[PDB]
């Protein structure tokens, strides 16, 4: 889940 609880580099 990009842009969720944890910032995701893939997204």
């Amino acid at each position: 889940l990009g842009g969720g609880s944890v910032r995701f580099g893939p997204g």
